[PDB]
Order: C-alpha cells, then structure tokens, then sequence
C-alpha cells in the first residue's frame, strides 16, 4: 500500500459527467465529474491511501460553489460531498487568482508548503480543472518543484489530466476522456542535463540513473528482450569507467572499458531499434544517438590493445596521448599530469629498446633517471620536468601555478609528443624453446624474464626473422609443425651472452588449446 | 632477535669514523694515529666478538639451467658459476635441514652423485625467493664440469 495525494484546482464550470479511463488500461472506466475523483478511485482500487486537495478562490467558492441556484454548482457540490463515501480524503485551500507575479509567488509558496507537509509516497498534479492560467503555471513550475524536493521529501510526482478536448463523444454531452500522463516530460530535460554533465566533465551519475529508468520503461511492455538490452551493464560499465579515470589506472583497463562501452552501446541501440507507442520513444532514441556521438567523439577507440597488456608499445603512447587530451578537456588536470609522466617513461623505453619491463618498477625508475632524436626526446624531458613538481608537490614553498600557465605547459607537452610520435616512423635475437640461462662456462649473471601473450610473441618473432638478427635454435621437429600450423631454422646448437634477447615456449593441438607464447628472456648480466 | 642489533652496533661504530680516512681529512675532519688505533681495535674486538657469537629456506635440487616460474607470474633471476666443493656443502645443508625439494628426473645423475659426492621426485616450479642448484654434463672422459650455476629468483 502507498499513500497518495492528488492536487487539483476547482474553478467555475459546467462539470459534465465523464467516462474517465487511464489510457494504459482502457478496461477500467470510471464515470464521474471530477478527474481527481476518478484518479483517486483508480488508485484506491489498487489498495492505496489517497487524498485530494483543491485550490479554490474566494471569487469561486462564495460566488459559484455555494450558489444554490446554479445547477452545475450543486452538481459538483454533490459529487464533492459523496467523495468521502469511497474512502477518499477531500480538503480545500484558499489562494488568490494570481493576477500578478507577487500572487503567483504566493501560489508557489502554497504548493511548496503542501508538498513539504505531505508525508506519503506519491503526489499527482491533476491539471484537468481550474483556470487555464493556473494549469499553465503549474505545468511550468512542476519540474522546479521536483528538483527542489529531491533533497526534501523523496516524493514521487506525477502530472496527469483528463484531455476532454480529444475525448470520444458517446452520448449527448457524455464523453469518453483519457487521463493523459505527461510525467515523462519531466525527465525529458534530465536527459540533456546528463548529456551536458558527461560531455563537459565525464560525470556518470545522471547517466547511470537515466539508463536504469530507460531499461525500466522499455521493460514496461515485454516485446524487447535482454541479451542485447543490457542497459544495466552499460550503467555499470560507465561507473567502472569513471572509477578508472578519476583514479588513475593502466591504459589496458581504460582501452578495455572503452571497447566494452562501444560494444554494449551499438548492441543495445540495435536491440532497442526493434520495439515499435505507450510513451515517448523518439526523445530517448535521440538521447542514445547523442550519447553515441559523444562516446565516439571523446573516447578514443583501439579494439586491439588488450592483447599487449604486459609490454610498452607506440599504440599505447598515442592512446594515452588522446586520453590525456580528454582528461584536460574534463578539467581533470592532476590526473593528466600523472598520466603524462608514465607516457614519457613508455616513450623512452621505446626509444631505448628496454621495453621488456613494463611490469617492473625498479627498471622504470633506473631509466627515469639514467644522432638527433635522443636530443629532441631530451628536449621534451627537460621541458616536462621543468614544471611537473609544481603540480606534484602541491605548490608549497612559493612554487604553484595558475590554470593558464599549466594549460601552456600541457600543450607544450602535447605538441612535442605528437612531433616525436610522427618522427619515430634490433640486436641479435636468438630463438629458444624452453626456459634456460645457459651462460658461457667462463662467465661469473643476472637474468630477467617476463610472461607474454601470443601476439607479442609473433610480432617480435618476425622482427627477428626479417632483420637478419635471428639465431634460431630449435632442436626438434614438431615444434616447427605447430609453428607453421599456428603462426603462419632448426639449428640444434646449445649459448647466452649477457645482452642477447630470446624467446621461449612450453607445451592433437585442440587438446593443447584446452600455452602458446610467453617467457621472453633476456640477460642484463 | 639481538645479533642483528649487535651487528648494527658494529656497523654504526665503524661508519662513525671511516670517512676521516676515506676523504683525506679535508674540512677539519682528520685524525691522529692514536685515535685511529683506538678505532681499529674497537673494530677488532667487536668483529672477534660477533665471529665467536655466530656459531635455511626451502632449497630445491635441479639438474639444468632453468627459470620455470608459475604460469600466473608476471621476474628477475640471478645465476652464479660455482665450484664443486661449494656445491657439495650447500647440497648437504639442504639434505639435513629438511629443506631440500629434490627434483632429479633420471637415474645416471644419482649414479654420478654417489660416485663423486659420497630423492628422484621428477616434478616440474620456481617461486620468487626459492634457491636451487644445477649441473650439466665413462666419467674420466668427463673429467677430461661438476658443480656450478647456482640459481635464485630475486623476482
């Protein structure tokens, strides 16, 4: 059971008898004079607690209602008196006619105080009766009232009215009138609110709430199924994406989240296309189209990054370039600086070929500190290090910076990184088949090893193939069988000099599928 | 656990005066022979002390140079050439400390083991921290390598 308040006005009129039905359920028709009474009856038949409050004016009640020789007035009076028999609560509230902005302010205060004093679950504005003036003003003010009382009462709010001008006419002056429900117009502007919030700041609160509401209302009528709706999944993924961005995280999870967002977005849009109605379909289709526009605009896609999670590549460099640009756009400056540092680390790993230890931090530091392109990269390094510590150290000791000069410095970094990225367009690498450290017998050694995936394996393998720098050392045959069966020189010779890099694999083939590239190995000593 | 604290005692003592000798006494920080003799006998006494006072993780046993890390690991490995006596010493240290996880897979290895040095658990893993021993290739011809390539994962 829910507790419910119906708010209507009450103006001079003929108040003909009407067959009100909810346009959702044309089955239940209630023949009454007041639309609020019909709505109250439809709600008490749902086992709820319902109360109606009318706003009357002195000009109306001591000139129309209690005029005993106005047939329409006594008709509506008799109905207002028999309202109490159905189990519904009726009361009256004096207001002015609203002839100026001061009186309209008074009316706003009256409605606002009523909503504050309501202690139930739902409130319905029934705009059927009263002045056209009052109906228009209330319709305009309802959204303000909801936004006001989001943090006040936690109250559900509906806007309905009997659209008697579009009602069927069954007998003389007798009309079949639908109680239209325009409450969907309230959360029509919340859509654009979410759009601005995400487009300018990347905030998902409005987006998550709106998506949950959208999935509810598309689940109203069950013609549309799941396995491709997954708006719950899309809202959860947006939550994860915000947690990943405002808390800095590796490029792999960010690229995966962007790929997931794109996949779920297009899948859910295609699914939603086939649902033919009972509410406003077009605005939310426009909403999804606009959100897909912004997603494909501001979120950089690279569908095939997740396959290189253990190393540092140039694709990750450009991806983080676009990510930092996005972070700057959303005014997320600190996170942008933090990501820039690691992007520079990755670039110098690429430029120095030390990219095996993108999962080791001691190496990251040791080359955080210790032929022109080296000189240009040093140019960029010195530029960036010239201003990073103002952001990093919080500006203490008289060394802070405004947004203008920070924007200056960030676009400096952007320009130089795009420069050197466009400008960046192979020792002996043996080929092994097991995890080993065979050092020459006269050596006194330090060795690094890293787990890999199959794609990286293939890439560096053909790099060794067609740079003449491959010293292949496969000793048996079925290895080559799987090599050409999967990946598209059997020099069976036993040595590892400090510095040489090599590749490894350890164990028809379907069973196997049920490891194929890993354990890249290099002697730093 | 006190002996770390006594060794730190000696460390701090020695470091308290090494740089006078090391840096040539510039910046008004030199020392005569008398106080240097003082300090040197300080070091002598403490070192003899802790030497008299100083009187074993799981150590697997392998038979080839390897780095088999568990398949869920992301690793750094140190390796050092050795001689046969050190090999024998740490081998029996593993034997009678219960800390040996021997992983010899075949038989003639044990034949040479008992023919030279006086558990064939043929199982394939190397966790970061475990230390292990290695050897690579009748036996007179061989004589004409026997202990080397001690191996340990610092990562």
């Amino acid at each position: 059971m829910k507790k419910i308040l119906i708010v209507s006005f009450l103006g001079k009129g003929r108040y003909y008898e009407t067959f009100y039905y909810s346009i959702e359920h044309s089955e239940k028709m209630v023949k009454k004079r007041l639309s609020p009474l019909a709505n109250a009856i439809l709600e008490k038949e749902n086992g709820n607690d319902v109360e109606i409050i009318f706003f009357v004016t002195n000009e109306v009640k001591n000139e129309f209602l209690y005029d005993e020789n106005n047939e329409y007035a006594k008709n509506i009076l008799n109905e207002l008196n028999e309202i109490k028999n159905y189990g519904i609560k009726v009361s009256y509230r004096d207001i002015p006619k609203g002839k100026n902005y001061e009186e309209l302010e008074i009316i706003m205060e009256e409605i606002e105080k009523l909503l504050l004093d309501f202690k139930g679950n739902k409130v319905i504005f029934d705009l059927t009766h009263g002045l056209r003036h009052m109906a228009i003003f209330t319709s305009s003010t309802v959204f303000y009232f909801k936004n006001l009382m989001e943090k006040a009462n936690k109250l559900e709010m509906k806007i309905v009215y009997g659209a008697y001008e579009i009602g069927e006419e069954i007998e003389k002056n007798l009309k079949k009138v639908p109680i239209l429900d325009i409450t969907q117009t309230l959360e029509l502007s919340d859509l654009t609110i979410a759009l601005e919030e995400f487009e300018r700041y990347g905030i998902t609160e409005r987006m998550i709430i709106v998506l949950k509401n959208i999935q509810k209302i598309v689940a109203k009528n069950k013609l549309c199924n799941l396995n491709e709706l997954k708006f719950s999944s899309l809202s959860r993924e947006l939550k994860l994406f915000e947690e990943l961005l405002k808390i800095p995280s590796p490029p792999e999870k960010i690229a995966n989240s962007i790929y997931k967002i794109n996949d779920i977005l297009e899948s859910s849009i295609r699914e939603f296309k086939l649902c033919s109605n009972l509410f406003f379909i077009k605005p939310i289709q426009k909403f999804l189209v606009d959100f897909q526009k912004i997603v494909l605009e501001k979120l950089p896609l690279d569908k095939k990054i997740n396959k290189y999670s253990n190393i540092a590549t140039l694709e990750k460099v450009e991806f983080m370039k676009n990510i930092i640009k996005l972070l700057i756009n959303w005014k997320m400056y600190s996170e942008a600086v933090i990501h820039l540092r690691e992007l520079l680390i990755d670039i110098k790993l690429i430029e120095n070929g030390k990219y095996f230890y993108y999962n080791n931090k001691d190496f990251r530091e040791k080359y955080w500190m210790y032929k022109e392109l080296p000189k240009k990269i040093e140019e960029l390094l010195k530029n960036v290090k010239g201003w990073r510590n103002s952001v990093a150290h919080g500006g203490r000791a008289n060394t802070s910076i405004n947004q203008k000069t920070l924007e200056e410095n960030l676009e400096n970094a952007l320009s130089m990184i795009d420069e050197i990225l466009l400008s960046m367009k192979s020792k002996k690498i043996y080929l092994l088949n097991s995890t080993i450290m065979p050092i020459p017998k006269d050596n006194q050694g330090k060795f690094y090893i890293l787990k890999l995936t199959k794609n990286e394996f293939k890439v560096i393998l053909e790099n060794a193939i067609k740079d003449d720098v491959l010293d292949s050392a496969i000793g048996h045959e079925s290895v080559i069988e799987f090599i050409k069966d999967k990946f598209e020189p059997l020099k069976r010779k036993e040595y590892f000099e400090k510095g040489e890099s090599a590749l490894v694999i350890k164990l028809e083939m379907d069973f196997m599928e049920e490891l194929i590239g890993y354990y890249y190995i290099y002697r730093e000593g």
